């Protein structure tokens, strides 16, 4: 039944949304650019779940779009994105996702491919969904069984506990006094290993595949400000 995917995935952007803003993190690593960093905690039934933070320099509305409407195109401009399928679309911004990954932590997390459903609204600064002038845009995923995509016994089929891409509008004044639009980027991740792989291990993992992943976030935004685009 639509209405058993359509629950999982409201209950799954609420988890997320209250996940991503909960307070008290602990930092795992810091990145290159002045602000970025992942961090993670401990979440009652999920586990060490991990944030990454990091300004981008684009209309937080402009990366949501992207996201939601062309996920089918992060291959072009993301390496470390295989494949980009929309298995299905079920409303309310809803939907099926085949996505393919390839390796990171330097040999730790292997190519994995996943089965993901999304909720994509426009969140209010209390986390109910509003039509406009929100505090972020949510696009949230959790791993599901859709018959028809099963595991492949030729890769791992990951499974995303929860997570989600957490966009907050942030119009700032630049040193040579114009006024642009920006993003504040939140990233939540929640990936079961499969294996008993120690903690330390993964902590490096996990925090390196999402620095790795930014830069390409930014190299995207970049080339979109020079076509005009943004």
């Amino acid at each position: 039944s639509i209405d058993e995917y359509k629950s999982q995935a409201n209950e799954s952007m609420a988890n997320a949304w209250r996940i991503i803003t909960l307070p008290n993190w602990t930092v795992e690593k810091r990145g290159t650019v002045r602000g970025d960093v992942v961090e993670s905690r401990k979440v009652e039934g999920f586990g060490k779940v991990y944030r990454f933070t990091g300004v981008v320099n684009c209309p937080a509305r402009f990366l949501y779009e992207e996201f939601k409407n062309n996920l089918t195109k992060l291959p072009e401009w993301n390496p470390t994105i295989l494949k980009c399928e929309i298995i299905k679309e079920i409303g309310d911004g809803v939907d099926l996702s085949y996505q393919v990954t390839a390796g990171g932590g330097r040999g730790i997390i292997t190519p994995r491919d996943f089965v993901i459903l999304r909720r994509t609204a426009l969140l209010s600064r209390e986390g109910r969904v509003v039509d406009d002038n929100p505090h972020g845009y949510i696009v949230s995923g959790v791993s599901v069984q859709v018959p028809g995509y099963p595991p492949l016994k030729e890769m791992v089929r990951g499974h995303n506990k929860v997570g989600c891409w957490y966009l907050q509008p942030r119009t700032v004044q630049t040193p040579g006094g114009k006024i642009e639009d920006q993003a504040l980027f939140q990233w939540l991740m929640c990936c079961d290993l499969k294996g008993k792989i120690p903690q330390f291990v993964l902590d490096v993992a996990f925090a390196t595949v999402m620095l790795d992943y930014i830069v390409h976030v930014r190299k995207f935004v970049a080339e979109a400000k020079a076509r005009a685009e943004i």
